[PDB]
């Protein structure tokens, strides 16, 4: 069809409910296109976002009640995704996501005419005048990524690393018996339970975790209200705070609008911390699956004292963990992701931070990948673990680490000889104090108990 | 003085209290000894934390009255800082901080020895035995570190921060009356007052100093009492529990034992996070220390909107130029937190099993972290945010060129009649055009034309 | 259609090309299937590599002499792009990108078949045996990827940047008449002309582009020919070096075996390196970016010493810059795709780097960001920018800064107060010295020359 | 003594050189006064670049034979360390390095003054019109710190990477006959010699110490001459190419005065590019340095085909266990190093207009990384590298389990009289279980399977 404004006539797909605004837009924003489209939890946000808009304005006497009610119709299609495929831009536009809010306005205004009984085009349900009423760019943008975020970290990263805790800690109950080495600086210490050492991994995911969703609260504060630099011109004075409770209703977060609503448009901090935040999670992550490829590492030229599950339904020991590799590639890209956010969240000027579609990307590409390989770590591997208690047992039974208890019963010069045959002869202690008769294979097991090192209290 | 350790004796200077491991570690890891030196903040907690273990193991029985008393006496002679010059060791030693564990419990051991009138080096009172007892370096420095950080950040980073917070307050409260043009996208928007400027950026502060403090609660749980890996191998039962109760005795913030003493070994995710809420904080300041050299640019060729005091001649001078050095000192300091998270981080994701070797370098870059902010923070707030001023002449002269101030006429007098107004008052003033064409007169004019209605419209 | 192995059988779509090895891979490597799909530019070198390494063999007499025609008839038609939708597989795999080479083996191989007259899934040209002869994916991957870095810089990055250094260097040449007031710390300093400023901007992308040039060289040393460890084996001993010799032909660029094939496998210092200077190239960017706007910044409240063009075909002055947004964004974006790429270069552990796939595809996607906002900010903004005459020379007439010619020819009192005048009354200095009557308005034109201080040599 | 500037006069220590300038600037910038004092690096080459100044503008006519003879001398006092004490001035000050120039150009201009007999604050010898004759700091101090990173770099980094490249090429050729079990994806692989694994750690170093010393070249390309913005004004038209060929003959580096001035005040974008080398020459010693300790772990229960020396006690104590120390402090070194190329890359991309006001911190930083990793990488290279010795009992143990050596035997008795020797030898060594299967005699045994053959193949 043919949309017509003061700018002149231009052709949109007969199709594509977006206007003459956003098909320009599509012509000329052209950076990434095939990789950075502008991320569908944005769109969906702020579909939300106007369905609460043209709620507020109609009960505060902003809009026609008939012409508001279609909007909200049409926004809430946006929400549910009906109209995915209408939002064709990508997140290298203006630092304010202008074409974007547009995109949305022009999409929800020509559904709404629609719905209106009103041919595409024809702007009945005006997507400045009516649809973005009393908004801008400027606070709506940051609203919807706000929004955003916060529901994606529900939505898919908080499952997936709650999964990987609930599958660690039932693999550290299940295996909390079996003693093992312990090591510092990678050289053996002292002995453990592969328990302790799988439930140390679920105890960093909570902490970290728990980080996040600490930091999360920083999103609650909107910019909604504060319009173009935040004194909330050309908007009713009580339109951000009914929107904020609608999409507070809505979601079930408790949204509110920013203290502040000039920080709020100059500056993400909140949106800051939480990327980094993320990127610690990530980086217990990295910790955790090495540790994993390490301790699988053979079959006999590593440590090997798990194994892994295959990767496709190669025996047990010399599986590539590949799991993990895929795993800490997403991290690296996180730590960057990360860095992109930071970096552009010092480089707000005066009423407006200009990197708006950037740090949302960024923020909800580290969500999504981190999702994505947290769950795919989790069901190919993880629940997979098992012990290789051949290799276990002959690490620690030949071990000096359990030559403790051995001094206290026979003295230290005895005990230092099990200990230098053992070695030497690369013998267990147990058949070394017996080949020495200081010993027998009974007396041993009632002086030498791995257990009480673990688990000394 | 001939001090020994398991591994032989050696010689240490007879005027210091170290012994054998430090002098070992003094001689082999000469990396950055001029400017990295431990920070004293850890030897100061390591302090805190051997005289709570020495009094914990004395109420446990582990340590005999004598020995233990003098312990905790030579103990609170380091916290108090009598013992700092004894304190000679490198951040870049081991990762686990095993040589500075030993530096403090030599020192502690030989002060000991002396206060039980034992000679130096006698070891009367035991660094690894008595000192040392029932703890690892590979739990105590992890509890040292993040006691010391916690204990900074109230000391020196909370304190600067908050006094900025004032200032900015004050400083928007005065200046609430006065309207200037916004901008976005660094292009002419629409009226605020700088009072809602400055207030921002106080805003800013308060949101990141919320977050530092809320990371800050992850410094409370502890690794003491897992000793070597986490299992608590050598340590009395109750011997973590009550170094964690008398250190939040003594500092008065609540330290517990970690849930997990693995993952506190392995690990220092919370200290990572603690510095991440610090690099905000930064990028917060940066925000706003560009925002301030930016307005109070020029003073004739910029925006100059505000001025700011001169405490120094500068390069070049010109009558009325102020260098913005402040803001450049804080600036500087900014991009090197950033570079500190990185570092932080960085070591963070590399533990491995059941230790992060790493530990130095992560209390170190965020203990540099917090003094340098603390440092230049006081510094922009007492010699340039306290004298922040405006510059009424320039702000007006921008105000009465925004087209929001215009917006009044054209419902006031018609789009033509006033868009007129335009093209008068700027190829000076619109109240003088108004009043040049008759349009209107100077009492009228403001009586239509009301800035502040656009920069307080609700 | 359905192909057959030891590992069974499986589905793949009759029209794809790729066998039950990529089929198994593209239904078990789930994450980021959306935004990162294996780039081209990787594809497209591995079939220059699988096509030189046909040849290779052939000529070492590794190869039949019909089936090696045929591979390398099917490779070249994927490097001239027409097998692109035969690549399913996400960056996210192994980090060996051994699915990848798996994809590529078998892609080239079925095609081959089928010139050789038999139908897809015969193997006759053997994936593994013919195809992947005497290579490893863990030699061939990082070969072609440093190709696909190399030639991605020559067909993308470096046509941009030159092509903006262009642009700045003819309007530096025709502005360089233009006075104006100089800036340091912010500050007004001394005089420059416009086209010593713009031209300061075109001298930092010839030395920054100069050094990513420099550090390209070390994308000339291969991995190629030492297999799976840098060994060797399972290779031709000349394998290596005829291949580095082909892609050299083929590509115009002295490709050759890195002189430890050991490092090369181990690690990807040169990416790093090469990485880092594009990173160096951004900030650069960046500077330049900043220094438009600010200096477009208006119309009234800013600086507005220049005027962009509009962003769609709003008057001179008051155009927002949204072309420095764009910008300014994939900036930060690249500078975190290089904290992904070293953090990943420091990772490797033993004989192989698994983080080749990630460490490839950031570079790649700042290569093409930078390519894409270069050449729209240098079409779009930087070829239109022109100065604000007006504006500029009344900075530079109302400066102190004229003052220097007054002190030598009337005296540093009487020039003192004409510049305490001017600023009292907002008037230049000329008309101070007017109405005093120190000079005439006449006298003052040959008194104070501003070329003379921008040009005091 | 009292001393003056154009704000007025100031107190400074009767015993120290320097001037009002540095009085003030110790006062208001106390930012790190403990451990980031101005780098004498800075200070050392700023008195190279004052000794050429007065060396020019003397051969042009700026300035008399008396004064600039006395400055020359002054001057070269100052390189050779003699007035170290007298720059106590922090690197987080203005961010063009005023302040650090005036301490420069008073502390010569007092010290010239009293070489001619002239009271100290007299100005005989003037800071300003004498010493800082035709210069800026805009331009002078970029181009002192170019030249001290660039003399860093020769005198210590290059030494100590060259010295370890040495170390690990003599070890390589020592252990190339040891034939052991290659790892990818930290799971066995195909055999190689140990030999051919040092070399690869030398080799890294060869590649990433070339990528430093090639974007070294940049900064050769110094600012000097272009004044406060790039026009030269108030210099000599021959100033700054003489001060540069004057430092070139000083140093033996070709330095000249950059193409292009404006953008050598506006960016240093040679510097980042020489940091983001010390970067990637870093993260290869990360993986050198991680390969190291992996290869040393155990002594048992870990890989342990490598054992390294022992230069402490240590935390825990075990028979034969040698905690990898050096490597931890290098790889700490690492992590910092990372830290300081984000900060100097950050402060990079924020120049304004006609200058770049990070340039203490850029060079701060990029020094700081010099001399750490020249530290530690030397520390590594006496205490670690050195004394790296193979465990051939265990490379034998893990070799002789290795498939690769079973595939000989596969297509010399058959696969199924190979693979059964497999399921006997494994769950000790090969060569065994053929003859005790007397499948084959322990001499044909040698002679089917040989190991070296696999790893070097060509």
């Amino acid at each position: 069809r043919i949309e017509r404004d003061t700018m002149g006539e231009v052709r949109v797909p007969a199709d594509k409910y977006w206007g003459a605004q956003t098909q320009r837009s599509l012509e000329n924003f052209r950076i990434g296109t095939d990789r950075f489209r502008m991320p569908l939890e944005i769109i969906r946000a702020y579909g939300m976002l106007k369905k609460a808009a043209a709620r507020a304005n109609l009960e505060l006497g902003e809009l026609p009640e008939e012409i508001a009610k279609a909007i909200i119709q049409a926004a809430e299609e946006v929400v549910q995704g009906k109209w995915d495929d209408h939002f064709p831009l990508v997140v290298f536009q203006t630092g304010s996501g202008t074409q974007t809010n547009m995109n949305v306005n022009e999409v929800i205004a020509n559904r709404a005419s629609e719905i209106l009984g009103k041919p595409l085009g024809s702007k009945y349900a005006h997507p400045n005048d009516h649809v973005n009423r009393g908004q801008s760019s400027n606070d709506t943008f940051p609203t919807a990524m706000y929004v955003a975020v916060a529901l994606a970290l529900h939505q898919r990263l908080y499952p997936a690393v709650e999964g990987l805790i609930r599958t660690f800690t039932a693999k550290a109950q299940a295996f909390d018996q079996i003693v093992k080495v312990g090591r510092t600086h990678l050289m053996d210490a002292v002995p453990i339970t592969l328990g302790q050492e799988i439930g140390s991994w679920a105890a960093q995911l909570k902490t970290t975790l728990a980080a996040v969703k600490e930091m999360e609260k920083g999103l609650y504060n909107l910019a909604i209200g504060g319009t173009a630099v935040g004194t909330g011109l050309n908007a009713h004075p009580r339109f951000g705070e009914l929107v904020a409770k609608y999409l507070a209703e809505e979601t079930g977060l408790p949204f509110r609008v920013a203290e502040n609503r000039f920080a709020a448009l100059a500056a993400h901090d909140e949106l800051v911390n939480v990327m980094g935040a993320i990127r610690t999670l990530a980086g217990a992550l990295m910790k955790i699956g090495n540790d994993v490829r390490w301790l699988a590492s053979g079959p006999y030229a590593g440590i090997g004292e798990i194994t892994i599950p295959a990767n496709e339904p190669i025996m047990p020991g010399k599986v590539n963990p590949t799991q993990v590799e895929a795993l800490t590639m997403v991290v690296v890209r996180v730590y960057g992701n990360d860095h992109t956010v930071a970096f552009a969240g010092s480089q707000g000027n005066f009423q407006l931070n200009v990197y708006k579609p950037v740090m949302a990307y960024s923020t909800l590409e580290s969500i999504n990948l981190l999702a994505d390989a947290v769950a795919s770590f989790d069901a190919h591997l993880a629940q997979g673990i098992e012990p290789n208690l051949e290799r276990i047992e002959e690490y620690l039974q030949k071990n000096p680490m359990l030559a403790t208890a051995l001094n206290k019963a026979i003295g230290y010069d005895k005990a230092a000889e099990i200990v230098k045959k053992a070695l030497k002869e690369k013998k267990t202690l147990k058949q070394a104090a017996l080949e020495l008769g200081y010993l027998t294979e009974e007396e041993f097991d009632r002086i030498v108990v791995p257990m009480r090192l673990a688990k000394p209290h």
